[PDB]
């Protein structure tokens, strides 16, 4: 009945569809934020540090993912010529991303059609509002 | 979208959380030791305890333990750690953080915008089973 209740508890269900999804692609929640972030980041160079960080995990957990992630060769890595390793994403990859891309934006559709056009617009506004009020 | 909006909000819920409850100079570990205590008093408990309940260190346990018996939130006998009643009061104060929360953000729509909102949600949550 309280809003902390039903928040927390669609965040949770939310994790809990998209995780399904992702694993039809068998690939894990961490798996599919480090896949995500090199996706949006693959114009620089990422490395194993910067990945690290933005995902907030410490380096031989990194790691040990980008190594699982290397085996089904979705990602590549070179020495940069300016002691660091960047990670860039295969053609494979970027059609991995791109797949399971599609599938969240399905996620958000299906939500919203459970909603009237009038109910959505209103339920945005207000969500909206209430966001404001916490920050 | 909804996905963006639905994990800031509760990032922000959270936050909201922590900070009421830095307006009673708790931390939220602290605040989880003494929830801890008040819900497994009845039988006597040990540092050791709390630290495996809660998954800690010895040496940090230990510091919030001091912590809070230097507040006289808790008191030790021979070592047994148990709740004094203003630790009790304390604790049981800490659910006007949730009730103030759910009243200020109620209060940000009007009665029908909330029965709405609530309905509306409760059914987005059905679709997510």
């Amino acid at each position: 009945f309280t809003y902390s209740y039903l928040f927390r508890m669609i965040s949770h269900e939310m994790k809990q569809k998209a995780d399904q999804k992702l694993e039809q692609f068998d690939i894990t929640n961490e798996q599919g934020h480090t896949l995500g972030y090199l996706y949006a980041h693959q114009q620089d160079g990422l490395t194993q540090n910067d990945i690290a960080k933005a995902l907030q995990r410490t380096g031989p957990t990194v790691s040990n993912l980008l190594r699982n992630l290397e085996r089904k060769k979705l990602i590549y890595r070179y020495v940069d010529a300016q002691r660091r390793k960047n990670i860039g994403l295969t053609t494979s990859g970027i059609k991995l991303v791109e797949a399971f891309t599609s599938i969240f934006d399905e996620m958000e559709q299906t939500l919203v059609s459970q909603l009237s056009e009038e109910e959505n617009e209103q339920m945005k506004a207000n969500l909206t509002k209430m966001l404001s009020s916490l920050q």
